[PDB]
Formats: C-alpha cells, sequence, structure tokens
C-alpha cells in the first residue's frame, strides 16, 4: 500500500498522509481513480535491495490539473545504509497558467526537503507573474523561517537544472541534526507546517479560479521539464534500483502519465 | 568633479578590481565598441547638496557588433543614518543578433557590516524551455566553480536578495554572495586574491563563448530573435523601475535624475 509508508518515521509518514490526504479530499471532483497497472502501483527489484510505491490521479480534461502523483521509494543500498525517498507532485494542464505544486523529502538525522511552488512561465518576460503567484502570496517566508535554524542549511542541486526549474521563493534545504529526535522535532513542528501552508497556496491561488500561443507555450515548456526530468533522474538510476524489466514497464507508465 | 575610473570612497582593492574589469572588457572588444558620448553632466553628477554623488560610463556597440553596450557605474550615497552606500557596477549587454547570456559584476556596501558580490552572466533564454542553452552555456563552462569556491572561505556566505526579480533573473550558477567587512584587512585579501581571480574569469567566459569573436553568425532565427528582444525588454524596463526610478530621484533631486534616467533608458532601448 502507497499510504502505509513503511519505510520512514511516523512523523514523516503522517506528513505524508496529511499532505496526499488533503490533496484527494480537496481535489476529489476533479481527480480521476489512479488508472496505474497493480504492478506499476507496488513494485520491487527481484533480488530485493529496492521497493517502492507510485500513485497517479488524471485529472479531468475540464479541470485545471493534468495530475497529481505521490511516490515513495526505498532502496538498501550494498553498502547497508537506506536511501528513502518520499514525494507529492502536482502538476496542472495547459488550460491554466497556474505554478506546479512539489514536496520531496530525501533521507539517508540528515535529510534534505525540496519544497516548492515551480513557476510555469518565464519570470523575467512575465513579472505580473512573478508578482501574483510569489509576491503577494508570501511562499518566500516558509524558506526564511526553515533556515532560521541551526540545523537547516541552503541545498544547492548538484543539477543545474533542478536550480532553474524551482521557484525564486522554493524551500531548497538540507537538515543536519545532531541526533535522530532533533531531526524528528523539526519535521513536525517546522517542516510540517510549512508543506501544508504551501500546499493551501497552491490549492487556492493556483488550481482555483487563455491566449492561444500562451497554452502552446505552457505544453512545450511544461513537456520539456517533464521530459528532461525524467531523462535525468529515471533513465539511469531506476534500471539501477529496480533492475531493466521492471524499470521498463514503470518508466513507460510514468512517461504515458507525463506525456512524453 | 570626480571621473568614472577614480572610484573614489571604496578601498584601494575595490578600485583596482573595477579598473581592471573595465580596462579588460574595452580593450578586449576594440573591434566592438563606439566611444563614450554621454555629455559630461551624464558622465559625472551629484545631489546639489552634496548627499549623492554618482559617474557613469557607457559604450554602445557598433552597428554589425553582438554587443548592445557596456555599461559602468559608480555611485555614493550618504544615508540619514550617517552611514554610506557604496555600489559600483559594470554590465555587458548583448543584443539580440545573439543569443548568448549577457555580464554582471556588482560590489553593493550599505553598511560597515558586510559587502556584496553580485557576479554572472545572465541567461537570455528560458532554461526549463531551453536546456540545450543551460548546458551550452552554464553546465559546458566551469561558472559554478567560482561560486563554490567564494562560498569556501570562512568570510563569505550566500546573499539572498530582497528581490524575487533579481533571484529569477540570475543564472543558475550565479555568485551571489555576502563578504564579511568588519575585518578590513580580510576584505581586501578576499577581495585580492579570491574575488578578483573569480570576476576576471567569469569575464573571460563572458569575452570567449559569448561575444565570441568567431563565424559572427548563427543569424538568430525569426522566432528566437523576437523571444530574445521582448525578454530582454522586459527584463531592462522591470531592472530600471525597480533600481533607478524609485531611487535615483530621491539620491541625486528631480533635475539630476530627469536627465541621467532619460540617458540610460536610452542606451536600453526603453526610449
Ligand atoms: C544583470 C544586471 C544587473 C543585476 C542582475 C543587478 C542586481 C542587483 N542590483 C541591485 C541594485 C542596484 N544596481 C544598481 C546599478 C544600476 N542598475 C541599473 C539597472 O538595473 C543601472 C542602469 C545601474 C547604474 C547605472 C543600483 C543603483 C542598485 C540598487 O540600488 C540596488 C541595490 O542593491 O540596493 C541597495 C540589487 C537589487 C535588489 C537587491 O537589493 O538585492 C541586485 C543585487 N543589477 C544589475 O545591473
Ligand atoms: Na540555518
Ligand atoms: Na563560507
Amino acid at each position: 500500500k502507497f499510504m502505509e509508508f513503511p519505510y520512514v518515521s511516523p512523523t514523516r509518514k503522517q506528513l505524508m498522509v496529511d499532505l496526499m490526504s488533503t490533496v484527494e479530499n480537496r481535489l476529489q471532483s476533479q481527480l480521476l481513480p489512479c488508472n496505474l497497472p497493480p504492478d506499476v502501483r507496488n513494485f520491487n527489484n527481484p533480488n530485493g535491495s529496492a521497493e517502492a510505491s507510485l500513485h497517479i490521479r488524471s485529472g479531468d480534461k475540464s479541470s485545471p490539473i493534468d495530475f497529481v502523483i505521490g511516490s515513495w521509494i526505498h532502496c538498501k543500498i550494498p553498502t547497508g545504509v537506506s536511501l528513502n525517498i518520499t514525494s507529492i507532485s502536482g502538476f496542472l494542464n495547459s488550460s491554466t497558467k497556474a505554478p506546479n505544486f512539489v514536496v520531496e523529502l530525501i533521507q539517508s538525522k540528515s535529510l534534505v526537503l525540496i519544497l516548492d511552488l515551480p513557476h510555469r512561465k518565464d519570470l523575467v518576460l512575465n513579472p505580473d507573474y512573478l508578482k501574483e503567484y510569489y509576491q503577494d502570496t508570501a511562499l518566500d517566508s516558509h524558506r526564511q523561517s526553515l533556515l532560521k535554524l541551526p540545523e537547516v542549511n541552503p541545498y544547492v542541486s548538484p543539477s543545474l537544472f533542478v536550480r532553474s526549474a524551482v521557484s525564486p521563493t522554493a524551500s531548497m534545504l538540507k537538515i543536519d541534526a545532531e541526533e535522530e529526535d532533533k531531526l524528528e522535532e523539526i519535521l513536525r513542528d517546522h517542516v510540517s507546517p510549512a508543506a501544508k501552508e504551501v500546499l493551501e497556496v497552491w490549492l487556492e491561488r493556483c488550481v482555483k479560479e487563455v491566449g492561444e500561443e500562451e497554452r502552446m507555450e505552457l505544453e512545450r515548456r511544461d513537456k520539456s521539464f517533464r521530459r528532461k526530468s525524467i531523462e535525468d533522474d529515471l533513465d539511469l538510476q531506476f534500471p539501477r534500483m529496480f533492475g531493466e524489466e521492471v524499470s521498463s514497464r514503470v518508466v513507460h507508465a510514468i512517461k504515458e502519465a507525463f506525456g512524453v
């Protein structure tokens, strides 16, 4: 089961369930049921070194939603330590210009947070967009509030594309606690409220209530992001984690959902 | 009274860096740049009351150049709190006859405590839509190495601009940094031994990879050229209203400001 998040802490799992529940409850009427094959919703490497679940609901064509994607990945690296990734993303279609949503936690007392509403128009060409969705919404405050904590530092992605893809208000953070319980405290009292308010902004100001050429560029740009990210993050790493057989079907199903 | 290349009010090392950079720009772009033709009262100007002083140096590219213009400035302002604002900047702007990145180096000090460095080749295409542009100009170059190198210094920390627009306009490899300025001798060392080589090396990439006195083509395609022109125009208009319209009348008075802002607007082609 997806919602059981069985390889992460109770605090982290609770955050992911709260988030996914909010997404599914608020967008009930505009979300289709998950149409992924059973062997793509829950899968593993034949050798047992990695395990993952995938939850994708397409949006209704008359809604602003392309799809929502939730995932957890567990990989036992040969060394003995486990990589746990938990993520929820929201993708909007070309009927709206509004930003996307992403929350991602990557953990090997150390943890990377990616929390953002990624822009879907060029911010330099379109400063009104920047004002509407980021300046008027106080999204930057979450980044700043988190950084005040001694164990929270900036995370600078090795991917220049990831750096370019996220908004100027993105919380790209590395959390380095002295113990496990300190990190857990940060998750419940700081990360959790932050992720929940960013989600609220997305639902109310982005999803909630266009130019012919504007939509054409939206799809072109949307596709460029999805295609490139899949190339960078999936094409090499999934065959490694799960084996070529399991990867081929899963990535095919992901590509189909992403429309690439 | 004080001229552009005199860089008054700043430390000897800050002056030297700015002199070195502008001299290199002009010397290396001899086949590109027309003489400065700003009138004397736009080249050097001040608030009549003495509270602010500035100098402006603009050289436009010739008709057939990829260079739109290069612009140098220094600004000194006496803030009513008794501290002084000192800005020194050099920017290279390319026109729509090339897609290649721009060049910027800025040093900003408004308190005794910290010197802010902005050092970048700002991108001129959407990097998400155009990942090939991202690879060509930022991945394939060593631009990020300079940011990493500078950041290793104990006195150097990330600078996060209050302007979301500034954050969006700089490249993913930009050195946006804040340098501890309490120890004067240390700041000089950081400027001389680390910031100076980095800025010169970033300029070198711009000169050789962006301006590229090579096959002066590609002839930029119709659609590409028009998008460059629109995005360039948007950036410039926005930058001026954020940093010039809302500050220059206050610093220099309406008389001097209207004159200087006009000249800047003319060079930027938003006039
Ligand atoms: C790619 C090119 C450039 C980029 C990316 C760029 C960025 C930044 N410059 C800022 C500022 C700034 N710059 C100038 C010089 C100047 N600007 C123009 C046009 O724009 C002209 C024509 C001239 C001189 C003739 C002044 C006066 C001035 C400020 O007052 C302001 C500032 O620091 O307040 C204390 C910062 C704004 C946000 C922040 O506070 O972080 C930010 C770091 N500045 C670029 O030129
Ligand atoms: Na911190
Ligand atoms: Na440092």
